[PDB]
């Protein structure tokens, strides 16, 4: 059985920065360091950090006075930030710079009192954080997930309307929502294409090329990671069996029995050691040396804030 590796795969620049922010906090200040939400949606990364004394909470009212609190890479609402700010807390912000870029647009729309539409998945923490930058009651901030949602949306002034997206969506599905938004609201203003980040776009392009070659695709990533689920979905829609797995223990022998080519990729929140262990297990199940595919080069790094070097 041949094993192909997608390229690019695995950690993006925002995830590497956010993990480094927690580790450095722990190294500088000691345990405990509190973190609002899983710093990234990866069970291994979060368990790792938990065993080293990070405490992950959902709500700020779970954090003691005077503690150190880190916001996860997904970002947080103005309300969360004020709730932390007017509290005793030392805060470091691990929000990815590419999520903050979208927040700055929503904030500008809010100040002008002009309506904004976010394309994103209800309940996702990045969506809560981004919707949560809009506060002007004179305007409005609306979430849409699909063309159907666009077809039922009514707004107050469609002459003054902008859109923004979550960064970890399907490029193809988002394109269909934006096509609907432009047809419904011909004056709507937005980015050229979407706010989908380089890392999401690049891993979906890489998984398309992988699925073209492989009969079965394993995507290393946790169930609550949006971008990881989009990679699995993409391979499934190309007609390949695709599984989202946390680690090598999850591989069921039936999935690769009689399979001549298996592909492996990893979401932006999944560490390389997990892919290494998945490859070692596929080798036990008859796979040969892992062959990395040729891929688009990634060169972006985001540094930790100087306070945490
Ligand atoms: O893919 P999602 O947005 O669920 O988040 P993740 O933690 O799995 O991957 C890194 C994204 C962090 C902010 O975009
Ligand atoms: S997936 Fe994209 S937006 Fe999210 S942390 Fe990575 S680079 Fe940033």
């Amino acid at each position: 059985m041949q094993i192909l590796l997608a390229n690019p795969r695995g950690f993006c620049a925002g995830v590497d920065r956010a993990i480094s922010i927690v580790e450095n906090a722990l190294a500088i200040y000691g345990a405990p360091i509190y973190v609002r939400h899983e710093v990234v949606h990866n069970r291994y990364v979060v368990d790792s950090l938990r065993e080293r004394g990070a405490i992950f909470i959902e709500q700020i009212s779970e954090v003691p006075d005077g503690a150190i609190l880190i916001f996860s890479a997904h970002g947080v609402s103005q309300a969360v930030r004020n709730e932390a700010k007017s509290r005793d807390l030392t805060v470091f912000d691990a929000t990815c710079p590419l999520v903050t870029k979208v927040h700055m647009e929503v904030a500008r729309a809010s100040r002008r009192g002009e309506e904004s539409i976010l394309i994103g998945h209800a309940g996702h923490p990045e969506v809560e954080g981004t919707m949560g930058q809009y506060s002007n009651p004179e305007g409005g901030m609306y979430l849409v997930e699909s063309p159907d949602d666009v077809w039922k949306l009514t707004v107050k002034n469609e002459e003054k309307l902008s859109f923004m997206t979550q960064t970890t969506l399907s490029v193809d599905d988002t394109s269909d929502v934006i096509d609907a938004l432009r047809k419904r609201f011909p004056k709507i203003v937005g980015p050229r294409k979407d706010d989908i980040c380089y890392a999401t776009t690049n891993r979906q392009e890489a998984v398309r090329a992988l699925a073209e070659q492989a009969e079965v695709v394993l995507v290393v990533g946790s169930k609550n990671s949006s971008n990881s689920n989009r990679l699995a979905e993409l391979a499934q829609r190309m007609g390949k069996r695709a599984f989202l797995i946390d680690d090598a223990k999850d591989i069921q022998e039936e999935w690769v029995k009689e399979v001549k080519c298996v592909g492996v990729t990893a979401g932006a929140s999944a560490p390389d050691i997990l892919v290494q262990n998945v490859v070692a297990r596929l080798q036990q199940l008859g796979g040969g040396e892992a062959i990395p595919l040729e891929g688009r080069e990634e060169n972006i790094v985001f540094e930790v804030p100087k306070e945490l070097r």
